[PDB]
């Protein structure tokens, strides 16, 4: 893994140092805490906000009842329409891997080793050169293999 860093402060903004080209991973390693509700990952256009970046993919676990993932698009400060995965493999007091693969049409989501979700791009993922991870979550981990 190439690029990483270690133990960020959340809330992250980070700027990713390479195109997300098809086969381009996003490797994020993490603990969730026992009072979480919710915590994001948003690869993002750029890191303003006002007008709010927009937000290609929002990849957003859920804690409350069954618990879910939440995947959504923010486009001029618009949310699209959610994709809703309810087979969540996240949980409080627990650590996890999240590998987020791109290709040529979507992304492909992994967690602790196993195939969760896929999202079809709404913005191009050439637009996209930053790192948001926020809410209630504590990394340990982010790197990347760049393609
Ligand atoms: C209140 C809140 O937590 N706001 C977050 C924001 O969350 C929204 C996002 O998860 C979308 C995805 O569709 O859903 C929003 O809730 C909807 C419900 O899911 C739905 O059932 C209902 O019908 O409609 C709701 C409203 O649309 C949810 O509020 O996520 C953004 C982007 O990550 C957060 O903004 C970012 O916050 C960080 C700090 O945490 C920084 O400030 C970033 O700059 C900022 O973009 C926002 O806090």
């Amino acid at each position: 893994l190439q690029n990483i860093i270690y133990n960020p402060v959340i809330p992250f903004v980070g700027t990713i140092p390479d195109q997300l080209d098809p086969g381009t991973l996003i490797v994020i390693r993490g603990h969730v805490p026992s009072d979480a509700d919710r915590f994001q990952v948003d690869l993002q256009n750029g890191s303003s906000v006002k007008p709010r970046a927009d937000v290609a993919f929002h990849f957003n676990p859920r804690f409350k009842r069954a618990g879910c993932i939440v995947c959504n698009t923010l486009i001029n400060e618009k949310w699209g329409r959610e994709e809703i995965t309810y087979d969540t493999p996240f949980k409080r007091e627990k650590s996890f891997e999240i590998v987020i693969m791109v290709l040529k049409d979507k992304f492909q989501v992994a967690v602790n080793g196993k195939h969760t979700l896929l999202y079809g791009h709404r913005i191009g993922p050439e637009k996209i050169d930053t790192l948001g991870i926020y809410g209630k979550v504590n990394i340990h981990s982010i790197g990347f293999s760049f393609s």
